[PDB]
């Protein structure tokens, strides 16, 4: 097998105790999980096995203060849940909320090993609760520790602290724990499209927008793609693949490529709004493919029409098996178009490939 997969059933006892119609299900990763088995695509990929991560191991990007209090959570009781759940921005916590975010992150961890290492090519892993709104200090938007930002550290620690890791955060939310996580840093590069309406979309900042490059060493490092005005779809995200995302990516060079895939950018979200097909996804998974000699990771962010990610991250680990990317059946929209010329004139000082 030249991809692995990854995927526990146990990461479904994560769940919300007093609103169970919190979008965040736990069904979301054993329907993608089921779509996988009947497009015979699991029998094809290399099992990869979760794991726990240490507490070590959250200290990559996380503040002591922040894993103890999710730690706390394991035995305390339904009243103290829900109220730590409120000092957060929009999270519920169950007693099993810390042990899945914990297999999140050791699941991610030991497939950037299998792929580090050579056991597989590149990797799938449909884990919950997602990671890219974590910061270090604190939880927000359904996100306890940044399993992303973490694999990217992990991926270093067994490496060379140098090692160049891209991170391509798809995921229609802006990943403001990601990008704050490496905001200094010249050896991860975050790029991230979101939907932003001008600072009026979750998680509500204007750090997601495209004059956010980074700082100090980090200048240029971090790419932030903001959509505005539209509904966009796949020629808006096929543009910024081909004006942004890959001209900056190719002259990065890097040697491990992160998704942070979340589908809520797809059709039929009932979150996100945009019309991002299933084919659309199979073509931005086959571009990053083209990087880091193949070494791609697709770990599962938000994305909350259960038919939509099971027919959209079935695609992706599709193109990951090699299969040949399907046909794509729109003019970009005006503000896609504005959006995009905002980010090159913000970057071209900063990436030759863009002058
Ligand atoms: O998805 C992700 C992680 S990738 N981050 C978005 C966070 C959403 C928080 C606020 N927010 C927006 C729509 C919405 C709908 C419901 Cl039902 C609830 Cl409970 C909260 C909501
Ligand atoms: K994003
Ligand atoms: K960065
Ligand atoms: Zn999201």
């Amino acid at each position: 097998p030249i991809t692995g997969l990854v995927y526990d059933q146990r990461m479904m006892l994560h769940h919300n105790m007093w609103d169970s119609h919190h979008p965040e299900l736990p069904q979301r990763i054993s329907r993608i999980f089921s779509r996988h088995e009947e497009l015979r695509l699991l029998s094809r990929c290399h099992r990869i096995p979760a794991r726990l991560a240490t507490e070590e191991e959250l200290a990559l990007c996380h503040s002591s203060k922040h894993i103890s209090i999710i730690k706390s959570s394991e035995h305390m009781k339904p009243r103290d849940l829900n109220r730590l759940g409120d000092e957060y921005n929009s999270i519920f916590i169950s007693n099993e909320s810390y042990t899945c975010a914990l297999l999140a992150a050791g699941s991610c961890f030991n497939s950037a090993q299998a792929i580090l290492t050579g056991q597989v090519r590149n990797a799938v892993a449909i884990v919950r609760p997602p990671g890219h709104h974590a910061e270090k200090d604190t939880a927000c938007g359904f996100c306890f520790f940044n399993t992303a930002a973490l694999t990217a550290r992990y991926a270093q620690s067994i490496t060379r602290e140098s090692l160049r890791v891209l991170i391509v955060d798809w995921d229609v939310h802006h990943g403001n724990g990601t990008q704050h996580i490496f905001e200094e840093d010249d050896s991860v590069l975050y790029i991230s499209l979101h939907r932003y309406e001008d600072g009026a979309f979750f998680p509500n900042s204007e750090d997601a927008n495209y004059d956010k490059v980074g700082l100090g060493k980090g200048r240029g490092y971090n790419v932030n793609i903001p959509w505005n005005g539209g509904k966009m779809g796949d020629p808006e995200y096929m543009a910024a693949f081909h004006h942004l995302v890959m001209p900056i990516a190719r002259e990065f060079a890097p040697e491990l490529v992160l998704v942070s895939a979340g589908f809520d950018a797809a059709r039929g979200d009932p979150l996100g709004g945009f019309q991002v097909t299933p084919e659309g996804y199979a073509h931005l998974t086959h571009q990053l493919m083209s990087l880091a000699a193949g070494r791609v990771l697709i770990i599962l962010e938000g994305g909350y029409n259960l038919t939509s990610i099971s027919e959209s991250m079935s695609m992706c680990t599709s193109m990951l098996l090699g299969d040949s990317p399907p046909s794509l059946d729109t003019p970009l929209k005006t503000s896609a178009t504005v959006s995009i010329n905002n980010v090159l004139r913000a970057h071209a000082p900063f990436w030759s490939s863009l002058r």
